[PDB]
């Protein structure tokens, strides 16, 4: 099945997902000098005070913070959005070495790692509905630099040696996603796709302009979890991240000048 290799790594998912090539795929290359301000964009309106985390999850390809989307607890609205969207998980992507993880790239620049805050529409009523939607899911992804170390990532970081092989969960209750955002909410925003199979064209990107700074040692524990499965031969989980794919008829837009 899928994955990140050279045998069935991202240049292999169209021959199974053919909307791999399709016109609105991502992550892509955020050119800076080409996006235009907006004044017309809100500024983006994230309520987690209520957000209910419940578990964790190592699904084989990353590890998936889950949350109660049973009401609205947890959402996000404005920015580029109409209506109300409703957070059901988070998950990030990395490297093998802090100079590749980050699956958008600004300018060609690629950051250690970035997390993705999966939201669907609730006009829609549930997550599988959502995606078969063009304004099903809007993504809130946030760069990682290594620096300091961020004090609200530490919770999941101590939990990742409970959940090391695929098909492994964790309780993960009490945990607060609001400690992962940057400072400001500064953004980018475009129409695109999951970065996964099946690649649906679903999604509303909004994409933050400033990194948070993570560790080494924090971003050192995402790089040892697996891939396989327990007493499988070990396949470290890195590199899980897609390219930048073609930006075709699109425009990018930014929230601020």
């Amino acid at each position: 099945h899928w994955g990140y290799g050279k045998h069935n790594g991202p240049e292999h998912w169209h021959k199974d997902f053919p909307i791999a090539k399709g016109e609105r795929q991502s992550p892509v290359d955020i050119d800076t000098h080409t996006a235009k301000y907006d004044p017309s964009l809100k500024p983006l309106s994230v309520s987690y005070d209520q957000a209910t985390s419940l578990r964790i999850l190592n699904n084989g390809h990353a590890f998936n913070v889950e949350f109660d989307d049973s009401q609205d607890k947890a959402v996000l609205k404005g920015g580029p959005l109409d209506g109300t969207y409703r957070l059901i998980q988070f998950h990030f992507h990395w490297g093998s070495l802090d100079g590749q993880g980050s699956e958008h790239t600004v300018d060609k620049k690629k950051y250690a790692a970035e997390l993705h805050l999966v939201h669907w529409n609730t006009k829609y009523g549930d997550f599988g509905k959502a995606v078969q939607q063009p304004d099903g899911l809007a993504v809130l992804g946030i760069f990682l630099k290594v620096g300091s170390a961020k004090p609200g990532l530490q919770k999941v970081v101590d939990v990742l040696d409970s959940i090391k092989t695929k098909g492994k969960s964790a309780d993960f209750t009490n945990f607060d996603p609001r400690g992962l955002l940057p400072e400001s909410l500064d953004y980018w925003t475009y129409p695109g796709s999951l970065t996964t199979p099946p690649l649906l064209e679903c999604v509303t990107w909004i994409v933050l302009k400033e990194p948070i700074s993570v560790s080494s040692e924090q971003v050192l524990k995402f790089r040892k979890l697996n891939f396989n499965g327990e007493g499988e031969p070990e396949e470290l989980m890195v590199d899980n991240w897609r390219p930048a794919q073609p930006l075709k008829n699109r425009q990018i837009k930014a929230s601020f000048k």
